[PDB]
């Protein structure tokens, strides 16, 4: 590549691998937020903070995918892993299945940000922490706040609904 | 009639029978409405979504009787029965019992189309998909949801009173 | 489920195969859209083509999915395949790909129709016309357009250049 | 200096050396401008494309200087060497020259990057990351872009002005 300077196969490859985390952490929201419109489920609020979600981790990928031609890495696409249950159980359930989602997304930035920082690539490193690594915290603040909420209202119907309607 | 090209008399005679089930269904509409403003019930949010709904199913009985002349079909009108219930119970029964209004509503839609389909009416079959199918479909979702919000709040009283406040 | 009518197991399979047959072509557009970010590409007016159809093919499917809980059917996901191709060569091969690939998606959508139409589904059978049969037509009729253009213009080099630039 | 903290020797030395390394890309770049200005080269977009980077890489050395002093460093100047060239051939040479200037210049950022890092000065590191990095990345992607389009048009003569017509 005449453009590549200071991008090692490493960083390259890892930086595919976290785009497929992405699109399969939208694709676990984009099923959350289907699952919160069922006529038998209806937590309209539950559902757009999910499809929301799903849209920030897909932006998410598309921007590591311009990252990776801006160095002059080449994108490599893999199957997307379907989400990996079929129905989500109670707001406390999805929620608590959210953060376990983000809690690994978080990791592998982190890990991303050390191999950058071990193979002395300042760009990359940069890039994180300038569109991921904040945003994961917050994101994850704000989730353990709602899990905090959701279990001091567990009446767990009237609970859960007084949550998607005060908070969501 | 100077006009009537591809009408059949069956098809016709359906859309009177329909004309009549619609002005029925706003007439169930409206006791329902005015029951829930009773001062012993006094649910004012449910009293506005029955009133609403005996309106939407007077303008669909108008829409009918005017594709009716379009057509060069002949309007004729029957006895409208009073409604099923004097009292309607709490905002769960009402809410069941408009579930079943509607899906009565939509099998005869349904029943309509069919006949036209075999009769050859591509007019009638348009007019029913672009006018009623797909607000009866949206309206039996809503009800559903509304269904299952109520399912989940019932201290019987104050879930329905936080269901009218918050929901309707 | 309380809102289920008229929705037959058939149709309800089939609305999920849609779904991931959409939601693949999104992301073989994704893939098409970035290659031609490219350094060694760099053919900026064929990018945006091409993300822009990721974003129309992603909306199909949630469009599929909102109709497939209006109705009472249960969403269920499967994994999405990797495009078929890592690299897509000149926007002529990129072109011919795309107009398979939409093909086999209204091929997709006739067949769901006919299933509809046998199932006597005709809220389905208007669903599908009103959102899908029209777009796909109009979009086919762009893409063959556009390799006509193409294929009038391949000095190879040359003729790529000027319909990236005068074209899209 | 009575502000000077953690800012060494050997930092501020490399600072005046990338000074002077920005002033001479500036210099660079103020001849290629003039060059394509000539009437017997006369491509307009490709003088002014070059002109303005000669602005950028003006401003790069002032912000670099202005750092200097708000660290307590010293700026010391010396001589600017005059560009290597004093014709530059045709845009595509120009466009060649241009990314290999560009290159050592981020060269010489990640090399300060990686001394202040060894010095433990993370201001340093940060001013490079936020004002350097990313502009340098950004700018070598868009070069090597206008690199791969002009070689996709070279009927030499007729390539080079549709490139400074219809992308400059
Ligand atoms: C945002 C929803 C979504 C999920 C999974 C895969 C894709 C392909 C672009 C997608 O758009
Ligand atoms: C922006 C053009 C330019 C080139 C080289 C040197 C100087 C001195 C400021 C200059 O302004």
């Amino acid at each position: 590549s005449q453009i590549r300077q200071n991008y090692s196969t490493e960083v390259e490859a890892a930086v595919n691998r976290l785009v497929n985390l992405y699109l399969r952490a939208s694709y676990t929201y984009l099923s959350l937020g289907f699952y919160f419109d069922r006529d038998d489920v209806a937590l309209e609020g539950v559902c757009h903070f999910f499809r929301e979600l799903a849209e920030e981790k897909r932006e998410g990928a598309e921007r590591l995918l311009k990252m990776q031609n801006q160095r002059g890495g080449r994108a490599l696409f893999q199957d997307l892993q379907k989400p990996s249950q079929d129905e989500w159980g109670t707001t406390l359930d999805a929620m608590k299945a959210a953060i376990v989602l983000e809690k690994s997304l978080n990791q592998a930035l982190l890990d991303l940000h050390a191999l950058g920082s071990a193979q002395a690539d300042p760009h990359l490193c940069d890039f994180l922490e300038s569109h991921f690594l904040d945003e994961e915290v917050k994101l994850i603040k704000k989730m353990g706040d709602h899990l905090t909420n959701i279990q001091r209202l567990v009446q767990a119907g009237l609970g859960e609904y007084l949550f998607e309607r005060l908070t969501l």
